């Protein structure tokens, strides 16, 4: 499929360069021309929107898939999603590095950010019960997503580069995030 | 100059393709040979760790100028050195964007690291007084730092893009900062 080597490519790309990357390279990267990538998507913009809810459904089948039930304590259940998050990173780290420069662009439409959040509910409806009610707001939610996501890709890096201490890295990570986004 | 030169297209260079940008277009973007920067430096972590310092000094004294030590506060020390940053990433974004990743890219030694250090004593002691043990660890201080450089750069680039909001952007940065990180 080519829409989904354009994808692959912008993923790859968009992580080494950011939204900065280009059209042509990605189109290039992907084996199509970059005249047919915008038959894909129309704008780079279009492109970018996708692209973002391509990878949020990614990560959230991926989590969905080993969703603990029997974890009934909230910080607990924070705990788990964290870990499942740094897995997730640490197995695709293009993807991370890519969604992490998506999440945190003007870009994303308003319909994008609704059909991100209607995608896993239930991380949804947990995360309004237990992060810092500004950090939820209308003005604050993207700059919220952005500390979380600077603190689980440091703890990612560092996870990666000395993995005898992965788990150290991943609970004192856990144990910041929590302190500096969740209600106490 | 000459030297300096090195050092300015080294800051521009790695902050626009990282730390493995190539010796060859530093030199270059200077108007000398890459052997004459082989000269200069004795090797790529060798330039690599003499930027770092020459960057480190370049904050340390832009942060010493607004210190104001007649606060006693530990908090709200913290909070205007972590103002000063801010300010001093949002002015010099690429110098700051070269010194983010030299500061978690583990080819700094450890003389580099102390004499980074000795660039600003205070800072120093107010860190071990203030930041949680486990962080001014060896084993995690570079963790540590690099958590707070996470959300320094990220607290920047919202406030760069959303001045009217910036401050709010900074102050909430802050909060979770000294959250995460100080006793
Ligand atoms: C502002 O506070 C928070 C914001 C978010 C998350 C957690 C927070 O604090 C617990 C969070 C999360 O939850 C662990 C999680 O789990 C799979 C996944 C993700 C996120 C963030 C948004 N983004 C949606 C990337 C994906
Ligand atoms: C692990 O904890 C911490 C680590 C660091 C800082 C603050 C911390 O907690 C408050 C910190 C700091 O202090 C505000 C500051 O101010 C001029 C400047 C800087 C840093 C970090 C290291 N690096 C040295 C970049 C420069």
């Amino acid at each position: 499929d080519k829409k989904q080597a354009l994808l692959e490519a912008a993923t790859q790309a968009i992580a080494q360069s950011g939204i900065a990357a280009s059209t042509a390279v990605i189109a290039r990267n992907a084996g199509v021309a970059e005249g047919t990538l915008f038959r894909y998507f129309a704008t780079k913009d279009e492109l970018i929107n996708t692209l973002y809810l391509h990878l949020t459904q990614d990560w959230c089948q991926s989590i969905i898939m080993e969703l603990d039930r029997s974890i009934t304590d909230a910080k607990m259940m924070t705990r788990f999603l964290w870990n499942s998050w740094i897995s997730w990173g640490l197995n695709h780290p293009a993807r991370h590095r890519a969604i992490r420069q998506l999440a945190v662009s003007e870009k994303l439409t308003k319909e994008t950010e609704q059909r991100a959040d209607d995608m896993f509910p239930e991380l949804r409806d947990h995360l309004h019960r237990n992060v810092l009610m500004v950090f939820m707001s209308d003005e604050y939610r993207a700059f919220g997503d952005g500390l979380f996501l600077a603190l689980a890709e440091t703890t990612m890096d560092f996870a990666a580069r000395d993995p005898a201490r992965a788990g150290e890295y991943i609970a004192l990570g856990f144990e910041a995030m929590w302190r500096a986004l969740a209600r106490e």
